[PDB]
């Protein structure tokens, strides 16, 4: 049902059974599938594409030659109807490209809100970006990826498949990331490696001290003080019981699969 | 001619002059020039440009934003008619360009059968892609390039004018090839270095347990024997005597012109 | 106003209050927004968004997918009405980006004359890309970059924020440029270190061989002597007095402010 007061410009094509909310907006030549969901205030600038099964939240603005909710490029994909989340509030630049998920893969493409995706940033099927992330351009995520909150990744640069990029991180430009990188890391190179802790991002975002003390102190125990992670990871968790933003790395642990990035 | 089964949508502006298939679908917003074939069950998404003196098989799928046929990106180039030929059941994802030839390059951009060209992967004039072909999203061949049967070339990867990437061959994502991979090699790097022979990508593709022991020999001969490549060519011709899957390198010698990538 | 000898295609959309000059070509599903201005014989081929307070100029060619005048993505722009300003005789490829100013950064981006962009390039906001200059695939270039004459730039390279690529420059592909580089250097690597003199740019522009090798020598002070700049600015300086094409280091000394890229 598209609300009586949203926009749709006579050159778009809305399928019957597309959800188009109040105030949103469909400009020229804007393909909308059957199955797409768009949230109030919504913009599609002109020349977007939404197809699949996607829902896509509120006041988002999606530029002209994006492509949302497409079929992924996965060759294991056979055309099964899975989907697409899409939070609020998102900046959604042009030729960007989210694709939808596999079934092998737990069917969901997820984005959550406050997002900026610069252009021909590329989510692949079932990748889960969280809150307030940014992916520069041409940023290049590869099936199953996970970009965790407030994570930011520079321009040029890909992420292999089901690798974490953790909250806080801060991927550099034209880098190739490979294996798993910790929450509140800088991380560069091809392959990337660590480059300690993010902390003017962390300072930016209200951390206090205290916190970015402990964060410094957990990323030593990983990567300073010559222990296996084995043996670190109750130390961290230890030092989680008085400063809670450590907990982030215990709850990065349990989710990698990879293994950690490493010098 | 335009196929009475075919379906060219109302939006859709084909040139009197294009030749559809039978059960081709030409989707909203598409153009198509005059000396444009498009083949039996062939699909256009939408939002697709096909122009030149450009033939296209049957059952491609070519996704929105594509740009099929257009005048390559090379200064000498005046707007001579040039041809681009794609063969059956690619699939060439958004924003994907296949440029026309040069006359001095031959006249002829080719693509082969059955590749998946995935998003704003770049094809330059004159180049020659195979059947079975994977170039993952940014993948980008300068002028006159070959990538021969089976290679894949992975993700942000660019190969410099004239390089051969080999049957078979691997090349890792973000590596910039300035010289030609034999058939048979992983290739990474920047600029890209041999790693091995592809063993799982022979293995699954059928390679008995002793070719894959002879192209394994041949690869030491290359670059493990400490020999120059003339004192080589003759003994890997030997080992073609009675594996004949060695023979690919005798064949792929013959058209290198950039010497071979090394370590 | 629209010339009575433009074409303006049917399905294009133009704005009331756009100027169009004569023998221009505005293509099909083009968007051309009020306060944009095209050129006499300027060609938009199809599927090409012009917006915001934009000036082209004459005989460019702006191929389907690009996106001219848009909103930058700097998250410290609101919404001003900045500028963007093009030149005469560019090719701007599919997919090109050319983003408004932002009024912290001055408010325009400016782009030449005789340029090639090739697909996909990205000018930032606040960009000066001067004259004769090549950007080759996915050269991105992120705000407040200065891309001096007859500079050309590599594909999938990607440049820092206000770093100055210096006249007649020649950055290589798969590089990522940091600081600023020197005119008549050649650059590559990630991050881009310099390589010498682009001495076979000079030859081919009609630079005498006594200038060449005065730039050879300016590059020696720079990169071989083993002073500092401070040093080497009045001797710079000096050399300049006899052959005139080395004051170009003066001038781009005066411009520099992320120091020079070094081995
Ligand atoms: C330095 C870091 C650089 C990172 C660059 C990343 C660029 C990403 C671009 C976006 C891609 C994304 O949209 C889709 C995606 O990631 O899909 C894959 C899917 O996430 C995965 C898991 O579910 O499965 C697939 O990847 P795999 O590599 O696991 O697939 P595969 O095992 O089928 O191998 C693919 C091809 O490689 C060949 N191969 C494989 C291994 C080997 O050793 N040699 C070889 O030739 C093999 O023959 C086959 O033709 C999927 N691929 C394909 C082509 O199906
Ligand atoms: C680590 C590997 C990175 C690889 C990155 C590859 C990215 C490829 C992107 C796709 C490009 C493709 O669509 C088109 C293409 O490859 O065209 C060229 C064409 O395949 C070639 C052969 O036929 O000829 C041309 O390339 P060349 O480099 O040989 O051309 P040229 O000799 O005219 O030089 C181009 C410019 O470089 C300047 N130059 C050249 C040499 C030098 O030493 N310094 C210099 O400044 C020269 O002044 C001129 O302005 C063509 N180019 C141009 C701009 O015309
Ligand atoms: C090896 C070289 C690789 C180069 C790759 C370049 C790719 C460029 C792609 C095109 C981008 C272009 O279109 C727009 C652009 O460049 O904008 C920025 C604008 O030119 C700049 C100056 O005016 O200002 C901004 O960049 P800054 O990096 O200076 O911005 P910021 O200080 O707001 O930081 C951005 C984010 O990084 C976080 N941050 C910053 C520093 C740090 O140490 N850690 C960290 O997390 C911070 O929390 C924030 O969320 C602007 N960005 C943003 C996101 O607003
Ligand atoms: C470090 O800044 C980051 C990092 C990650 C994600 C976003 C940004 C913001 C900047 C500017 O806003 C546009 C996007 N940006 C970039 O992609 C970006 C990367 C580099 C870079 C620089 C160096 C020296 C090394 C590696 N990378 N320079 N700019
Ligand atoms: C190695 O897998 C390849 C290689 C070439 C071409 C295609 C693929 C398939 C994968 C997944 O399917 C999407 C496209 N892919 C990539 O582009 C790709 C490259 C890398 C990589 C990883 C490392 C560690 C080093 C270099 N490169 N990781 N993923
Ligand atoms: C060196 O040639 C340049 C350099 C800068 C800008 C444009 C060009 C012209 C070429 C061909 O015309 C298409 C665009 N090109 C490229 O982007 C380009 C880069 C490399 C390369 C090669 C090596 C060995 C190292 C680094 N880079 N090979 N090709």
């Amino acid at each position: 049902m598209i609300d009586k007061s949203a926009f749709v410009h006579p050159t778009a094509i809305v399928e019957e059974g597309a959800s188009i909310g109040a105030n949103a907006h469909i400009g020229p030549f804007c393909i909308v599938g059957p199955h797409v969901e768009i949230g109030e205030g919504t913009v599609l600038k002109s020349h977007v594409v939404v197809n699949g099964h996607t829902k896509i939240g509120r006041d988002n603005e999606i530029y002209q030659f994006a492509s949302i909710g497409e079929v992924n490029q996965d060759l294991k994909y056979a055309g099964e109807p899975t989907r697409v989340e899409i939070g609020d509030r998102n900046r959604i630049r042009e030729s960007v490209t989210i694709h939808r998920g596999t079934v092998q893969g737990g069917g969901l493409t997820k984005v959550g809100s406050d997002n900026l995706l610069m252009i021909n940033a590329h989510i692949a099927h079932d990748c889960t970006v969280g809150n307030r992330c940014i992916l520069a351009n041409n940023a290049t995520l590869a099936g199953h990826v996970s970009v965790d909150d407030f994570a930011i990744i520079g321009g040029m640069t890909a992420v292999h498949q089901f690798c974490i990029i953790g909250a806080h991180v801060m991927v550099g430009g034209c880098s190739g990331v490979a294996q798993d990188v910790p929450p509140y890391v800088i991380a560069q190179g091809n392959h990337a490696t660590p480059f300690g802790v993010n902390i003017e991002g962390l300072k930016r975002r209200g951390f206090s001290r205290e916190a970015i003390t402990a964060i410094r102190n957990a990323y030593k125990l990983i990567y300073r003080s010559g222990k296996t992670l084995d043996e670190v990871k109750p130390e961290i968790a230890e030092l989680a019981e008085t400063y809670p933003e450590v907990k982030a790395f215990t709850d990065f642990f349990a989710r990698s699969t990879r293994g950690l990035i490493r010098h």
